[PDB]
């Protein structure tokens, strides 16, 4: 698994919608959160519930904002701040030969969507409900970022080993 | 040298009452990270895989243009936390990341390379060493990351 983590006073993550309808055609903001984590997150065709639980460990528990005289301090839990997190495919994007990311190292979308939901209740019996918000799995979003710093954290779990 | 590339409509920059000091429409927006042992061919990899990676859809085809084609900006941010190990401790810690010092000299010269292959007026930066706010509107998204240290 890959994640890139961005530390953000807030983001707004919207999507298409469509009335059919009344021919209406506009974003509409669908999740949102102020201070806390954006976690752009990436799965490996390989990954295994170990990888996802390193990432939700480290997403809940690195220690990226200062504190009183002391950087490098606290931990979303601890501020009681939030987590956005969003699938990333893209992540897998292989632009070591020509100019167009190859996905081959991609979770194929269906089983792909049955692990990120595990995750994503993983993350909440970790931390609480309220504080873990998601995107439109496999659907285009636009996503308004502030990013707080900025400060970008990157981990590929197959680094480690589990 | 690692490096975060996003796709965006659009990202405005400012630092600390804060000023706006840099703004793009769409673009994109690319996180960089120096390695203390990174040399002028990981700089030049990172530049051509920013410029040539074609993250836009021109209809009917996917992945088919690139920035410079769609006379599209770049916003560099460089970001040493790239380099900050988390495998040992909850606590990153950056020894990776180049010195503060090298890293300017670098970085610049990453920044004239980026105007020399593409266009001066394409190119927008961060206010180095400095804190900062980046309001990003991501599109997509469309996130990229590259570590040249994979690659020969």
């Amino acid at each position: 698994m890959r994640v890139v983590i961005q530390r953000v006073k807030g983001a707004i993550l919207s999507v298409r919608k469509e009335n059919i309808g009344e021919n209406e055609k506009e974003l509409e903001i669908i999740s949102e959160i102020k201070n806390g984590l954006i976690c752009f997150l990436g799965i490996h065709k390989n990954d295994t519930w170990e990888d996802a639980l390193y990432i939700i460990r480290k997403c809940l528990n690195l220690r990226l904002w200062n504190n009183d005289n002391k950087t490098w301090d606290k931990n979303v839990k601890d501020l009681n701040y939030e987590l956005l997190i969003v699938s990333q495919f893209t992540l897998f994007g292989n632009t070591k030969k020509g100019n167009k990311p190859d996905f081959h190292l991609a979770k194929e979308p269906n089983e792909a969507l049955i692990f990120y939901n595990k995750i994503i209740d993983e993350f909440k019996k970790q931390y609480n409900d309220d504080k873990i918000k998601i995107g439109k799995f496999g659907n285009y979003m636009n996503i308004d970022v502030t990013n707080d710093g900025p400060v970008t954290i990157y981990i590929d779990t197959h680094d480690i080993n589990l």
